[PDB]
């Protein structure tokens, strides 16, 4: 539910940087995704749901590793999906795997 998605897909590292500043103080969830990745697609509806539920305190940014290889390399991504949580450019936490409960827990504990 909470359809649509406030899940913006970054186009490049500069675009990501600009997205982070716009996020201001809000918790940022970087979702490293791939269209060919089964677990990544399985967790997508959850991310859409969360983006809407926490629109006031959270910004979900989708990073396609095939299109933004630099970003993936920068955050040393290897597992898919991988969630990196940031606030004011500071890394709060990170974990890999399509775990819906864990994703919501991290956001609830960091807003
Ligand atoms: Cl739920």
């Amino acid at each position: 539910a909470a359809a649509a998605a406030m899940v913006y897909q970054v186009k490049d590292k500069a675009d990501l940087d600009g997205q982070l500043t716009k996020a201001s103080g809000k918790l940022v969830v970087l979702d490293f995704f791939a269209t060919w990745c089964g677990p990544c697609k399985m967790i997508s509806p959850k991310l859409v749901e969360l983006s809407t539920q926490f629109a006031d305190n959270v910004v979900v940014l989708k990073v396609d590793v095939d299109e933004c290889e630099d970003i993936a390399m920068e955050y040393n991504i290897s597992s898919m999906p991988t969630f990196v949580f940031l606030k004011n450019g500071v890394k709060v936490e990170e974990f890999a795997g399509a775990n819906a409960k864990r994703l919501e827990d991290v956001i609830k504990a960091n807003i």
